[PDB]
């Protein structure tokens, strides 16, 4: 278990997404359904040249796993994954430029909702969760762990839980009040509002 300090520009733009007043807080799903749908399209274009690269599962989709028991909300894409480098340095250094021009913008006028249209979503996750831990797994690398209750760190972990084939999990441990977001009625009508056209399937498990 390693221990890494964010780049200052994304601790800034962390404690903005948990310290700004804001009630439209379900966009988040929009935005990692989204990252999830870019993460599937690469892999798709991948596998189109090289047909091997999905030896590590042919179906392309999207799974949204609600649990009361642990109170989290995860979403599961089998897009193409992350390597140790984009979870630790590469994801991070990208994101310098578009949390810069979105906190510019937010001082203009913009909103939160905006955030995708810099390409920070993944960060929205902390409008909700108290914690998100991500599992990862891309063709040639090692399955890891990234984990973050923000406060300036996240720590990186080869990942020895169960072997997940290729993809992404984004498990959201989602904060007290936010327990809307485990409901069935609640997430159908997110999903239907922000998320009508995503081109693969997107099957939300029931408890
Ligand atoms: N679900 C998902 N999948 C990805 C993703 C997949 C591949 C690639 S890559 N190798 O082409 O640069 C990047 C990806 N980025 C994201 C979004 C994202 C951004 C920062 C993150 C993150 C996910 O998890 C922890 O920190 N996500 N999010």
């Amino acid at each position: 278990v390693e221990t890494f300090a964010f780049q200052a520009e994304i601790a800034q733009l962390m404690s903005l997404i948990i310290n700004t007043f804001y009630s439209n807080k379900e966009i988040f799903l929009r935005e990692l359904i989204s990252n999830s749908s870019d993460a599937l399209d690469k892999i798709r274009y991948e596998s189109l040249t090289d047909p091997s690269k999905l030896d590590s599962g042919k179906e392309l989709h999207i799974n949204l796993i609600p649990n009361k028991q642990d109170r989290t909300l995860t979403i599961v894409d089998t897009g193409i994954g992350m390597t140790k480098a984009d979870l630790i340095n590469n994801l991070g250094t990208i994101a310098k430029s578009g949390t810069k021009a979105f906190m510019e913008a937010l001082q203009a006028g913009a909103d939160i909702s905006m955030i995708g249209q810099f390409g920070v979503g993944f960060y929205s996750a902390y409008l909700v969760a108290e914690k998100v831990t991500v599992i990862t797994k891309h063709n040639d690398d090692e399955q890891y762990a990234w984990e973050s209750s923000a406060g300036g760190s996240f720590t990186v972990r080869t990942d020895t839980g169960e072997p997940m084939g290729r993809g992404t999990k984004v498990i959201l441990h989602l904060k007290e009040d936010q327990t809307e977001y485990l409901e069935e009625r609640r997430i159908k009508e997110i999903v239907k509002k922000h998320s009508q056209f995503i081109g693969y399937p997107i099957t939300l498990f029931v408890e």
